[PDB]
């Protein structure tokens, strides 16, 4: 099944998910001098003070931060966005070297991470079903840069040890997902897909475009995650970023000049 290997790698995915090379994946790069600013674009909303985190799951891709969507307790709303969309959980695609990691590019610049801040559109009633919408999904898009630490982020990285191999979860409660957000909320915004199979193209885009700073001993963590499970050879979780896709018919909007 899909990976990150040279097997199993993205050039492979197309022959289990032949979306992969529909016309709207993700992601792509971000060329600033080409996107346009909008001023119709309202300010983007993001509202976590009544998030509540539940767990954490290394799914043999990633790990994922799980949250209580059965309310509207955590939502992103205004800027592209019409209505109301659901956070679900957040997740982290990174580098085996801090010059690589991130699935967004800027002017072809990598990041050495980026954080996915997953919701779905809550007139789709649930997650299932927001993804088989062209809109059923926002994911918001952050950059992680190396140099001081995010204080934010490690409750998660201190969490990582017991979660090393694939299937395994712990509880991950009253974790507060606004220590993960940089200063300003200035966005790209464009229509994609999930970057992993099922490479669904349900999202709008949200891209920040202030990076996060996260040391070295942090991103160094989530380097000693495994793809692999408990008793099976150990394949470090690096490099789980798929590389930019061609844009074809789409612009990428800037919500500021
Ligand atoms: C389930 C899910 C949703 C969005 C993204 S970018 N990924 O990678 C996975
Ligand atoms: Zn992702």
């Amino acid at each position: 099944h899909w990976g990150y290997g040279k097997h199993n790698g993205p050039e492979h995915w197309h022959k289990d998910f032949p979306i992969a090379k529909g016309e709207r994946q993700s992601p792509v790069d971000i060329d600033t001098h080409t996107a346009k600013y909008d001023p119709s674009l309202k300010p983007l909303s993001v509202s976590y003070d009544q998030a509540t985190s539940l767990r954490i799951l290394n799914n043999g891709h990633a790990f994922n931060v799980e949250f209580d969507d059965s309310q509207d307790k955590a939502v992103l709303k205004g800027g592209p966005l019409d209505g109301t969309y659901r956070l679900i959980q957040f997740h982290f695609h990174w580098g085996s070297l801090d010059g690589q990691g991130s699935e967004h590019t800027v002017d072809k610049k990598k990041y050495a991470a980026e954080l996915h801040l997953v919701h779905w559109n809550t007139k789709y009633g649930d997650f299932g079903k927001a993804v088989q919408q062209p809109d059923g999904l926002a994911v918001l898009g952050i950059f992680l840069k190396v140099g001081s630490a995010k204080p934010g982020l490690q409750k998660v990285v201190d969490v990582l040890d017991s979660i090393k191999t694939k299937g395994k979860s712990a509880d991950f409660t009253n974790f507060d997902p606004r220590g993960l957000l940089p200063e300003s909320l200035d966005y790209w915004t464009y229509p994609g897909s999930l970057t992993t199979p099922p490479l669904l193209e349900c999202v709008t885009w949200i891209v920040l475009k202030e990076p996060i700073s996260v040391s070295s001993e942090q991103v160094l963590k989530f380097r000693k995650l495994n793809f692999n499970g408990e008793g099976e050879p150990e394949e470090l979780m690096v490099d789980n970023w798929r590389p930019a896709q061609p844009l074809k018919n789409r612009q990428i909007k800037a919500s500021f000049k």
